[PDB]
């Protein structure tokens, strides 16, 4: 029937009867199987593609509050015909539309769902060259950025036919700083770019080697060899960091790039997979903060901005990361706002996504919700999301992982 | 064969081999009946109890480090003559020690496991009269508290026979405060322990109504009816809690036990089931800083340590929250160390459970873990076991939940 869900906090009971819809579990495993959708060298089978894309006109067309069941009858036949000639089918933008905000509504690890519905939407589906498809891009990251007034948006583009046509955008995030391996042993920049930098290097990309070098885009369109192109920096919105007291903030010469973009995910809906469908929304303190600056492979700012504070660094009891690490935070949140660039503190983001899953429980008796994830980084048990049980489960449409390009890809020169 | 575990934060790799010893899982469900073992009215059948009996005593041989195979083979035939003749069986005093450890290392929730081998044993399996328990643990108390300098402690009580003469502890922890549902509506002490202290009330008990009111003992033993014994005051200590800095932060006057004792556990061991061994350990600075003092459903002292601080208690985004709990957690370890009543904060405690996990791959393949419950509840990736994957299984021995006795008791007077 339904499964018991106690929120510890205010003591509140739900019943989720949307777990049932799920389809194909191990702890705190990061990159699982079951949230990986990899490659194809063959066209999905009709058995299954016609049973699953029946099912999603079926969803779509139930979404209207007005019913317009001749409309859905009527899509029913033209989306089969469509598949018995064509051996696939296109979706209509308004059908790609509530997918790309399905999908949203349906990622587990995302805290900031109560937005699901304000998504600007970009249809590439036509698109057939790298240049053409670096040219979708940057109309996205300039609508996203809007001079620091983000706006959450997606450029779909052309869906996986056969499989060895796919649409790939190599990088993880669309802006995103090089991590090189200096000469002297240490890393600079961001460490968790190293293995993909190098790859950018070995097409030819000029490492500028410093702390913050924006990476190219390394685009792959219709299962050609990937294109490098470098992103226009009057296109890149920095922030520079600043603390509202302590002046020596600025002296560490940090910053951070205003736009959160996943850029390696795959969108799966009615059967229709879409290898490459950059999204994007708005950053939350923590991420950079605690994440991005603090994280050992990281920048790793945590021991340098203790110092500076005047902490005891080497007594772990003192409680000196904790003390720092929030003033780290005090600094993004400050510098986010005073240079007018949208941002959300975590404690607000936890607030948010409460009266989201409560408001989905009543539209649908349901959130599916990765709690490991969805709780910040710092100050847990502060925040209402750590108290909040929850269900993990896959629904449909939904935004898989995708195997690294470089590991699958099967090089032409 | 096995399963890979990364730490992504050193990078470090490992292969658990051990969850292949599991027996009979959802998101972050804080009582799953997985981790339940319920009441039982009929003996355990031989059938199911022969097998789990042998089992168990091949490990405790097979622990031994020179090999006493005679005595094996021994234990084995007189386990199997005790059970076929009895219809159950006594463990050893070696073989129970043995029981607690495992069980307390197979503890999954449990971020103090280095400790595994450092725990005192008491056998109080020739219990037989509730004023006996309440002896028993009053020894225990007393022996663990040592003055502040905490010891690791557990009293094991009569096995379950038939399930009809189960000796239980109501209690949640040995130690806990009261709760009482004021007058004007208002919560008054430990919110979480509301309805117990009802129990205790009905029982006869005499309410104090003040925000640390030492709840009673309510033992069960041999399966009677509960009797209330109040715990001696010379017995409890507790530490006062104090700010390094801010003079004002006494006048709050606040204070904790400093004896963590779980009271409700039933230990599982080869077949065996122990319904009443309470266990301690010593406290993690953030258990009572974070969650007794700043959870909503506990002390709720968050606002409160707010304005004194002279904070913008009511702009989120200032993040007046994570600086508080940071100094009412800077108070709680300072108290404690200064009154010199042993504790440890969660940054030492994670890295001494990277530690342990890293000497339980080497030593078995394997650490069942909880990583929903092992990130402290504050500072999550600022500490290594936030980056930690991990496995959670359930091996055996044992330390399960149980269904709280007074929903399952069946009253007599
Ligand atoms: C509008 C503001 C938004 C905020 C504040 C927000 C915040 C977050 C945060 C904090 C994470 C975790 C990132 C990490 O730790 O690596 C995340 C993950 C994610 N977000 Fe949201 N998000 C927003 C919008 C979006 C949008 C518009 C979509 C999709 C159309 C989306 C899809 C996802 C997905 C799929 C993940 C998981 C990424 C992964 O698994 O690595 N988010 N988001
Ligand atoms: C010696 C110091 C120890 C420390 C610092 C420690 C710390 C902790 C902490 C932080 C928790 C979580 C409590 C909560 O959030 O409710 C916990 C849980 C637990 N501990 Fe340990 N512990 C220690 C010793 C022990 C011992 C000696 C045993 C058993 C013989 C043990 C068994 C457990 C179990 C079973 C749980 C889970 C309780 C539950 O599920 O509610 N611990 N411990
Ligand atoms: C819902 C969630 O499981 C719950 O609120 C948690 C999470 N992790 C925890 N962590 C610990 N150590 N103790 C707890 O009480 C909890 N409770
Ligand atoms: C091992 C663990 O799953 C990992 O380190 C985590 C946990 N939860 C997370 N939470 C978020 N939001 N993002 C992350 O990168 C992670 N990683
Ligand atoms: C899409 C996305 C991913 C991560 N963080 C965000 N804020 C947004
Ligand atoms: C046994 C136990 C339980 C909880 N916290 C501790 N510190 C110890």
């Amino acid at each position: 029937q339904y499964v018991r869900i106690k929120n510890w906090g205010s003591g509140e009971i739900l019943h989720d009867t949307l777990h049932h819809k799920a389809t194909s579990c191990l702890g705190s495993i990061m990159n699982p199987k079951s949230l990986t959708r990899g490659p194809r060298d063959k066209p999905t089978p009709l058995e299954e593609l016609l049973p699953h894309a029946i099912e999603f006109i079926n969803q779509y067309y139930g979404s209207f509050k007005e019913a317009k069941i001749e409309e859905h009858l009527a899509r029913l036949e033209a989306v089969t015909k469509e598949i018995e000639t064509t051996g696939t089918y296109q979706l209509t933008l308004d059908e790609l539309i509530f997918a790309t905000k399905m999908a949203w509504r349906n990622a587990p690890r995302c805290i900031g769902r109560i937005q699901w519905s304000n998504l600007q939407v970009f249809d590439a589906r036509n698109c057939s060259t790298a240049q053409e498809m670096f040219q979708h891009i940057c109309r996205h990251i300039l609508y996203a950025t809007n001079n620091g007034n983000i706006r959450s948006a997606i450029t779909v583009f052309p869906q996986r036919s056969d499989g060895k046509h796919d649409f790939r955008l190599w990088n993880s995030q669309l802006i995103r700083y090089a991590g090189y391996q200096m000469p002297d042993g240490t890393i600079r920049g961001d460490a968790a770019t190293l293995e993909f930098t190098q790859l950018c290097i070995d097409l030819g990309w000029k490492p500028r080697y410093g702390r913050f070098d924006v990476l190219p885009l390394v685009l792959q369109a219709d299962g050609q060899d990937p294109e490098v192109f470098e992103i226009p920096p009057d296109l890149v919105l920095e922030v520079t960091m600043e603390h509202p007291k302590y002046e020596w903030f600025q002296e560490l010469g940090l910053k951070w790039y205003a736009l959160p973009a996943v850029a390696n995910m795959l969108l799966e809906v009615g059967g229709l997979e879409f290898p490459a469908c950059p999204f994007n929304g708005w950053y939350m303190g923590t991420e950079i903060g605690v994440r991005d600056f603090c994280d050992t492979q990281r920048y790793n700012i945590l021991e340098e901005v203790g110092r500076r504070m005047g902490l005891e660094t080497h007594t772990l009891a003192s409680l000196w990361k904790d003390r720092a690490v929030t003033e780290i935070n005090v600094a993004v949140l400050h510098s986010f706002q005073k240079q007018n660039v949208t941002i959300m503190d975590h404690h607000t983001a936890s607030e948010s996504f409460m009266k989201h899953m409560q408001n989905e429980y009543r539209a649908r008796g349901g959130c599916p919700a990765d709690w490991i994830w969805l709780v910040p980084p710092v100050s847990g048990s502060i925040t209402p999301v750590f108290h909040q049980e929850m269900l993990n489960y896959v629904l449909s449409p939904f935004y898989y992982y995708q195997i690294e390009p470089w590991k699958t890809h099967i090089w032409q020169n």
